[PDB]
């Protein structure tokens, strides 16, 4: 339930964690791994497949290359203290295939490379989302 | 007082709980009865008659083929205790015609046939909506 | 403090309390009096100043032929205990300029042949919009 | 995390402490400073880079010729006691570069010439904002 | 979940919709049906066992001669539609052992005589809690 | 709806906006007018006729030497921009009597004579509270 | 930070989630494990070391035997979806001392005889909660 | 406005971030500086001037030795960034007179020895408390 899934348009911008992207004359703001970033050239026009976020005093976008990514997105804030800067950290140094696989395996190590997650974190994830991958 | 009621563009996905809609590169996400959706061709434009649905953390987007069924559809949440996702399930399985004669009729055994409806909250819809289709 | 301000389209529908502007795929929905629906035809392109309003749930529009109505609009709503509903509903019965001056002149008579304002209504208004308009 | 960053379209209004540009169909509302506005010709297309701000009973739009402002602004609302309508009168009266040095150098005085800031407003910034410009 | 079950004390006054029991020095006010004010002489000792009711801009104390009957009054307001001041009403129209029996039976008519109570009103009651008493 | 009515005990202090009354071990603090203060002496007895005022963040109480003079407190705040604060005040300049005088026969000027009070709030009273006196 | 935290006087009512504790004239009801609530007599005098819990619409009370135990408690509730009801019920089946004992043994086979507590649940809890007892 | 002022009765126990206070059959919890727990026997009776803080979620009190140690606290609570836990520490380390001092004199090398105020944080308090100690 998340409204606004996909973005196309000109690339007005590409700062290191966003990007704007011109939809028709409104310029949409969207944040994005570095990863994804790299791929984007200002001038041309791209589309980015969006996790819409609500809350009662922000609306923030987040991009992703693909919809089997931005789903795996959604899914990380699903976890009791996943906040999205963190998500987007989580996916900065694991793709969506070596997490999904990283997460079935239940292999905290691997998590626990990530910014901002103790044992106790990375843990709560593969317990609460082993079976969800 | 919806704001957004019809979406019109080329359909990016559909999946079975929902379709995208490009509407001028921004993609919008709609979702409706497998029934809405089975009509729906990827690549070709489209018009869903839509729902939408504001709250504190979200803002859902509901289609539908037209409009005497979306405005059934917001009528079936005026009723304490249907949420969304619950009016979807009955839209599924009794057309916009079906249920409204139902709804008149007083016929619960029809609507007990839904998923996720007792008694209980079959006898409260007629109750509160015999007189409202 | 609105962000949408006008909305331009084809009309896709007009019923007796809104309308549909369908700008680039998106279908709008406005409402407004009877008077500003009624110069309004299904088919053709056409353009209101809107009110857009915002809650914890939900976000209506207000339609208008111009802003300097619109913006009365606006004002109505500013006074404790007028609801867009009702706004709507003084406008449906005293134009932009009828209404200004039924305000200025502290014309209680006036404004008492509008549906849901007693004498207490009318004077709060006249009260707290006098020297506004 | 603001999304929408950019408007442009047709100039349909200028008032003077705002403006509607039309993207699309949609007239899109965004405020700005006088001077802002001055270089603002209705008829002609124009594009501001925009603040977007959301709360729970409004959603404004704040607008400026570039992001290095637009930015700034974001950040004067970063402070405690810090309103929409005083940074925009903060910027009204300092250009962003005159701001960002007055901040880092910690000029009082230039800032208590902004209506609104006394000289414990004033010094809050600079202390909330010295390193921060 | 309530925390205030009783409050016993010295009857300082006895007004027709409610009463303050002085309870070691502090005043408490409790609301009850006329009929159980009745019994109450001010200046004497007396206990009701109460429903305490807490919002985001309340707290209310609702009382009566036994908790056999407040423990219904809980109950009525489990229905959707049921204020305090309705489930008092139709206390002071329906003793507890009276209304209890009523909603067994699925007597409407009964309820009916209750001010406030439509055909609709008294059925979801009934739907809701004739399995219930 | 208010549940703390009274409070007697021993006057442990008094302040010139309250005082603290102890009930029991627990030190209460209630707010009255300077009048209210004057009649009481730090170590004796004392029973207030109380307003309690509950919200998201705050609980205060407000002391009266009656509630035909508590009770009409409550009643000005039933005015749409009339604060506690402001009742206080109110009643501080008017006594109870004086005041439900001035508010049915409509007398502006002697309200005028109020801190807080121009003409448009002194009327907005009267037209509110002229019956409700 | 509970404010409440013992509340002593006679037992007026003992039923099965519960027990009405009169201090002062005031009937307090608190909640506690049958194990707690067996213990106690009607008639005589008691003491509970309590935990208060309050949000928007609610302040209930938990009762226990001491304040280790209470204390435990409010621990359990410190994990994300341990509602007080489950926290109860966890008590009702393991002592504090051998609850405690188990979550830092890491005894999941232990807390899945409890009833609402799955694999992923009971795991949640020795994760986050195995160094804190 | 507070409510709850001062607290009296039996010390029931003495931890150190807080003390119960039976105050009439109800044990208090009321937290203070470790200096203040010090004076403080169990078995004997004692009285403390409270601050009473109030939130969606919470109620604590806060207990000191005196009302212009107590009131001095809810000032510190008055900056913006200043948690009850941190107004708690700053008075664990200045006295009350020790404090207003520092405040008035500016001398944030003083305040800076406490533990969670970096500059920035002891000069806000500075600038917004120099005057109003």
């Amino acid at each position: 339930e998340f409204m606004i899934a996909s973005v196309r348009g000109e690339v007005l911008e590409v700062a290191l964690d966003h990007v704007v992207i011109e939809a028709a004359g409104v310029g949409y703001r969207v944040n994005a791994t570095p990863a994804t970033l790299a791929t984007l050239r200002q001038g041309t026009e791209a589309r980015l497949i969006t996790a819409m976020i609500v809350r009662e005093d922000s609306m923030t976008l987040y991009g992703f290359p693909d919809g089997e990514t931005r789903d795996l997105f959604l899914t990380l804030l699903s976890v009791s203290g996943v906040g999205p800067r963190l998500a987007m950290a989580a996916l900065a140094v694991h793709d969506a295939p070596a997490l999904r696989q990283v997460l079935a395996d239940g292999n905290v190590a691997a998590l626990t490379r990530v910014p901002g997650i103790g044992k106790r974190g990375a843990e709560r994830m593969v317990l609460e989302l082993r079976d969800k991958v």
